[PDB]
């Protein structure tokens, strides 16, 4: 899948986003990368953040569905126009699709400033599309309409170090294959979770240690409401009581440095002299993932390499910056960008499994690598979902 | 080598002993194994914990040098008088050695109750053989007499919880291979640090983390005034500054749980309920060893199923108790029986190097195991040698 390699840009701060054309003739757009949802939407009217967008009167396959369109995401929001048109992926498969599109007229919250891309592929099942899920996903368009196998995998490479505009442009910012597993984008061995149900791409975490010390939650507790692996996120977020619990052993285990409640709170940046990060004062974090074998389960392991975001100072000086990439949720555990930039995650759709594989580029040092590993004989998993 | 695997027995807190024969007719006498001192020595005349001894009137092949030895240990000692004698090691090789042995005549807390030992194999070099080093130590007189390589062996075998008497007698204890490494014994591959004084076993601590967290000590300051491997010793030994920094540490690791102050000194056991041990909230402990390549080091890895020694709950409950088994030195770093424990030791005298695998026999959980691990890039390192 050479082709497909490296066909990804951007950083976990902003997106991860692939090129895309829509309409005849092709209208070339960059798209962000969303695991998260289920719909595909560009902006299709001018916006100050915007460059470039969809117009569909200059295409001549385009098909007018005569339906509105409104999605609220947590945060972001926006309204559209529902239509459908030809569609291909220049650095994918070398197939064309009529896919359901929806046109943004309206949004707020959603665009990006200096984030390069113009639209959202909603990578997720029918179950949370809106309007509702008669709304086919392109994914699903993509499978029905050629002969591309029903799966497709994700390697996001975060830099580990800021990148200014200019240089997130002229950077490979990881890769998207579609189909298929390219062996070069990971290390070891992939191991496999199943999706509890296909509407998210809802996992079951059973046990969390920081360190190796256990949280010793009720395990449903990492999963309420639902756990979720979403690229559409920036960050590890996790329900309350998980999200407590993990600062405060995060906390303790870095206790030789103190750092400002805003830093806790992803809030505020900290920065140190040029090099000298103390990597090693920050744990490691497992999350130990449900098996396919019965009563097995895994474990993938990231670095504070991995939830400390790389941020521009202030100053702007020579020092090393960075936020605290774990937030408290309001929908459940949210496997976001940051944990996703440490793995090759496979998205086996056909086989309703998502595989992890230590990412070829993630970031570590001489002392620490992210880790996938396993099996371990689990306790009682299935009762670890959330109902 | 098949002949010499398992002929140990015994565990940390008691010492690990193989079999010898004495004297024409022999004499069969059980040795404790120290590669932290260089006398060969024998009890030689009635003590209460002696259920043997040897008896030179009673063999012709004994030699009578004329001449007083006194050898004082850390804690204990013993005087005696010098000889020669014919020595085998009837799971060893085959062969008959005339060798230095000192007969034990006077002692003070020097042999141990229950031990089921008489005597001593010192395996450590002539520099540090009593009177002075013109007493060549027995494993000398092995190689120069017969073709037995110079280099042995040795995997120690903790069983991870306490034996009673005739348990540690109807167990396997490890093995020594004099003359050779058995692949059987160890699993991975074996990395070397240098000899750095053929006098003690000696050799040079570059690095130390707790739970990947950097001791962040001065290197020297690990071998003050020196770092040796003893197997005649128990515990870990730390330099008074090194024992702090670590106890701190791994007070701090493991502080959702608070012990008494005399657990912390070695003195008191710590109980918990059958089966309950919170391994999890130990850290492990990585201690940096110099590498034979120039700016090479690797690193060997503990559990506490190491450092904290299995010790029997004499109440009427089923507790799985433990002693801490890291203790303040006066003498220097010394990895003694229990850090010998998680690994298969090569003592490889002819290239004046120590070999360190992780041993088929170390005791660990489903969640960690030991390690021995590298390369990393270290510079200076011979900067972190005490003179
Ligand atoms: C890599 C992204 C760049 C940085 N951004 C904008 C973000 O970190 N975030 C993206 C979020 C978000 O809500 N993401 C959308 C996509 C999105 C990306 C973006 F770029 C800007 C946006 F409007 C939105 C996912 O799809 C959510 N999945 C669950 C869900 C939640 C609610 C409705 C859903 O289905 C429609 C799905 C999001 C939510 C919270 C909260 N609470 C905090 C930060 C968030
Ligand atoms: C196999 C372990 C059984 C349990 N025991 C008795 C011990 O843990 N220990 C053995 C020690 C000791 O001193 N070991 C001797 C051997 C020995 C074993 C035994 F069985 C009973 C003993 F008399 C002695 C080594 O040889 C020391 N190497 C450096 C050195 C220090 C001073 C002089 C030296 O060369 C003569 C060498 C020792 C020292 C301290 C101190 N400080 C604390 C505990 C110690």
């Amino acid at each position: 899948f050479v082709e497909m390699v490296d066909n990804l840009r951007g950083k976990s701060g902003q997106g991860y986003y692939v090129e895309m054309t829509v309409g005849s003739p092709p209208q070339t757009l960059n798209i962000l990368v969303d695991t998260g949802s289920s719909n595909f939407a560009v902006g299709a009217a001018p916006h100050p953040f915007l460059h470039r967008y969809y117009q569909r009167q200059l295409s001549s396959t385009y098909r007018d569905l005569r339906k509105g369109v409104y999605v609220p995401y947590t945060q972001g929001k926006w309204e559209g126009e529902l239509g459908t048109d030809l569609v291909s992926i220049p650095h994918g498969p070398n197939v064309t699709v009529r896919a359901n599109i929806a046109a943004i007229t309206e949004s707020d919250k959603f665009f990006i400033n200096g984030s390069n891309w113009e639209g959202i592929l909603g990578l997720a099942y029918a179950e949370i599309a809106r309007p509702d899920d008669s709304l086919e996903p392109f994914f699903d368009s993509l499978v029905k309409q050629t002969h591309v196998p029903n799966l497709f995998s994700l390697q996001l490479c975060g830099a580990g170090f800021p990148l200014n505009q200019s240089e997130v442009l002229a950077s490979v910012g990881g890769s998207m294959i579609i189909g298929g597993i390219d062996h070069s984008l990971y290390t070891g061995s992939l191991w496999y979770t199943p999706i509890r149900r296909e509407w998210y791409y809802e996992v079951i975490i059973v046990r969390v240690e920081i360190n190796g010390q256990d949280l010793k939650m009720d395990c449903k507790e990492y999963n309420y409401d639902k756990s979720i692996v979403d690229s559409g996120t920036t960050n590890l977020r996790l329900p309350k009581k998980v999200f407590e619990a993990a600062v405060k052993s995060i906390k303790a285990a870095s206790s030789t440095e103190k750092f400002p409640d805003g830093f806790w709170l992803g809030e505020q940046l900290v920065c140190w002299q040029a090099g000298t990060t103390p990597w090693n004062i920050f744990p490691v974090i497992s999350l130990y993932l449900m098996g396919e074998v019965t009563n097995q389960s895994f474990r993938i392991t990231i670095l504070p390499q991995q939830y400390l975001r790389p941020v521009e100072d202030v100053a702007t000086s020579q020092d090393d910056c960075y936020k605290f990439a774990i937030s408290q949720s309001s929908t459940g555990t949210v496997m976001g960008a940051v944990i996703m930039e440490g793995f090759y995650v496979v998205f086996d759709r056909a086989r309703k499994r998502i595989g992890f594989a230590v990412s070829a580029c993630h970031v570590h040092d001489e002392f620490r690598t992210a880790a996938v590993e396993g099996p371990f004989v689990t306790l009682d998993m299935e009762d670890c979902g959330y109902n």
